[PDB]
């Protein structure tokens, strides 16, 4: 009798801290699925968005009367749980889905307000051409003042139009950006950009700089492999680029296929280390499936750097099948 | 034959931002135990809460029995550091536990961390420690306390400590404790605690042994090709994935002898894009090194391995 169909929600409970206030070792969320009528379910956990194998959890369905309750058992470590990474619990029900999540309880007193000030990419200084700066300021508590940010060239030379965005985050806090386009010259040639962040929750002004990164250069050099077929990867393959030897660190990273620059979060590439001599290494690893290599076997790992010749680009293509 | 009750309390959680519920759930679990007597007491700061403020309940599955209590909070109590006991009493006999508020992980700032042993030091060495490292305190007046101890409450050893002012002006201390290496793969739980007279309580943090399923790595071995204008080095990566957990060691043999750490760089284990974790490790090497004898061996050591935790790959210079 559909007046009667109950929909499930969802909650989530975790493992209490003990009498001392202190984390247990292990933390257990238990994502708890209130009396629904009865219906085929699933139950998936994200870890920051991303589908965490169902290995790591367990679930239990019982029926009692005419409502079905389920339930899912995630457990982290302690470590895990203080690195602040938030879990969601995902409910698939007869069509659409149910969520809830859940992470760290914030702090007493949230802290005050931080500012980060980045260099241009590579990929921007010399494939796009168009290279900017940006001033992060994070932590801020909303509803006070406005946080004043201000751009100025160490030359004084005047400085372009900049960009500003403020975002609401989850834990309530507020982010700032500012993207400040730089000459290419101006910047190649060693000017200095300030960014200066003022507000009245502030006893004294943030003040960060950046400029081009000076001494020694040296170019990169790019080698990809991919690991070989077997019974675990017939319809997958893993592919690795090392890129290392350069000088300064300063480098950007992408794999190509098919005439397409792959998305940033296909890949998972390390920052910058220094060798056990001179200049930097990265790794980058990606995996790539059968659909992809069918399309077009060669998958390219290029590398951006100012000191790479002719035209600060080197890359290296695999293939993964004979052919 | 006979189940002994245990109790366990768990509670409401925080959103996605890290906020509090506006009333907090806390449920007491006596889960799988042979049936009889059964009653659930909460104490609110030892005192003995209204029986309206909580529900218990018992449900039998085969031959055992299930029973579980739900107090509910006001957030401002809660918040209020007292302290909730779930008091199970159990054909006469008394068990107990407790919870409150979790305390600021970063109290003043400061953050704390706690390792697991290294397989290396667990499986090879068979001399498995922890290190737990206090970063961003102030170097203020008073000495910071740092005290080991096992949730059995057996004894432990003495550790290393080491305080060290930074560049940026504030202190970390270290300290190292050597564990049973039967103690630890059995699941014991070692606890660090942290007393500075700036920080207005103790600090603690706890490690014990995976629980999740274990998976063993996949090693490959990789020589760079010739680059030009360096003929006489080349470099060796190693790809090791898919292992659970992710406690991993490396190293790297040449010639039979074991390399020393510092020849090689390992990064931090990562998240695959499914099931497990990878690492890239990755040495340079020389003509001498490989005219002499042109194999290297990319060694992993994990507990998911076997016979020996052990799982290795050679590669060649040259075909
Ligand atoms: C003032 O200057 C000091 C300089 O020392 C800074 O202190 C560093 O702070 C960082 C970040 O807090 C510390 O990094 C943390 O190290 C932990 C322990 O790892 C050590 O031990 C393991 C195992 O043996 C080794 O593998 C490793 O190399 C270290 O020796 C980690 O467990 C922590 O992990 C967390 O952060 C990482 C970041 O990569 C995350 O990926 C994890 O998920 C997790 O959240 C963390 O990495 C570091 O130890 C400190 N350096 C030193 C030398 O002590 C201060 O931060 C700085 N203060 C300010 C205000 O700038
Ligand atoms: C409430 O929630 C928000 C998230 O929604 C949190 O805000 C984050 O706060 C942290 C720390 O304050 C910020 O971390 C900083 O990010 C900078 C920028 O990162 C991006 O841009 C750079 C430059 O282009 C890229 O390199 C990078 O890949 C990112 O795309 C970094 O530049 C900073 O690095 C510095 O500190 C780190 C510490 O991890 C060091 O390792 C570095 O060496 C360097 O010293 C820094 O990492 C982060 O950006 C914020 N996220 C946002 C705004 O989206 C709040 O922290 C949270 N509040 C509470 C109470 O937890």
């Amino acid at each position: 009798c559909s007046r009667d169909f109950t929909p499930p929600t969802v909650k989530i409970l975790q493992s209490s801290c003990d009498g001392g206030g202190h984390f247990p070792p292990t933390i257990q969320l238990l994502c708890l699925v209130s009396g629904y009528t009865p219906g085929t379910i699933q139950i998936t956990w994200l870890e920051d968005g991303q589908v965490m194998d169902v290995d790591l959890s367990t679930a239990s369905t019982t029926q009692e009367g005419e409502l079905a309750s389920t339930q899912s058992e995630l457990t982290l470590s302690q470590k895990h749980w203080l690195s602040d990474r938030t879990y969601t619990c995902q409910v698939t029900y007869q069509g659409h889905t149910f969520e809830d999540s859940t992470k760290k309880c914030a702090d007493s007193n949230p802290r005050g307000v931080s500012a980060y000030l980045s260099r241009p990419s590579p990929f921007d200084l010399f494939i796009r051409k168009s290279p900017t700066i940006t001033c992060l300021v994070v932590d801020l508590a909303p509803s006070k003042g406005t946080v004043q940010l201000t751009w100025s060239r160490a030359s004084g030379k005047p400085v372009n139009h900049s960009t500003r965005k403020e975002e609401k985050q989850r834990n309530g806090t507020l982010t700032v950006t500012s993207t400040l386009p730089v000459g290419t010259r101006d910047w190649i040639e060693g000017e200095t950009y300030q960014c200066r962040v003022t507000h009245p929750h502030l006893p004294r002004a943030l003040m960060r700089s950046t400029t081009k990164t000076s001494g020694p250069r040296a170019a990169p050099e790019v080698y990809a492999f991919a690991t070989p077929e077997w019974p675990g990867s017939r319809d997958k393959r893993t592919l690795a680029c090392l890129i290392q030897n350069f000088m300064p660190e300063d480098i950007s990273v992408q794999w190509l296929h098919n005439e397409v620059q792959l998305p940033d979060a296909r890949h998972s590439t390390t920052q910058p280390r220094k060798t056990k001599g001179s200049g930097f290494f990265v790794f980058s690893r990606l995996e790539v499936t059968r659909a992809e290599w069918e399309q077009k076997d060669e998958f390219i790992c290029r590398a951006v750097h100012e000191a790479a010749s002719p035209s600060q680009t080197v890359q290296r293509a695999v293939s993964v099948n004979p052919g």
